[PDB]
């Protein structure tokens, strides 16, 4: 298993690692999160999904910037403000911009159709452009389209 590139981002007290990697099952991007409380979690993306994710990020950013401060005091019961879904064979990815007490974050959940092993990262909304730009330049180099 070879590591082709890494990007590290510090966002509102968390860290994120974006690693481009390669093994006999192909090339992919691993995204690892270190929580504000220390909690570790990871998701894995094919390069085609990472390009699709990168495009969604521009759109989630415009939405985020249009919001202004909270509240008023009326959120949707589940907490979700904007949603997308990405598909890669048997893998599904839910992108939900949520708003809780601590603030705004893009929750990204990876599931497998059947299903099976699930996992998520929670990207503070202030970091969406940094994450987007980090994806864009890993993809310039490693993802041909
Ligand atoms: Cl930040
Ligand atoms: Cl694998
Ligand atoms: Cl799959």
């Amino acid at each position: 298993e070879q590591e082709l590139a890494t990007k590290m981002l510090q966002i509102q007290s968390k860290r994120f690692y974006l690693d481009v990697k390669q093994n006999r099952r192909g090339r992919f991007i691993k995204v690892a999160e270190i929580g504000a409380d220390g909690r570790r979690s990871q998701i894995y993306l094919a390069l085609s999904t990472a390009a699709e994710f990168r495009d969604h990020l521009s759109s989630f950013s415009d939405y985020y910037a249009s919001l202004g401060p909270p509240n008023t005091d009326n959120l949707p019961e589940d907490g979700k403000l904007k949603s997308e879904m990405m598909i890669k064979d048997y893998r599904r990815y839910y992108l939900d911009l949520k708003e809780n007490a601590r603030g705004r974050f893009l929750r990204v959940s990876q599931t497998i159709t059947r299903g099976g092993p699930r996992s998520q990262i929670a990207l503070p909304a202030q970091g969406m452009i940094e994450f987007r730009d980090a994806l864009t330049d890993l993809l310039e180099e490693f993802g041909a389209n």
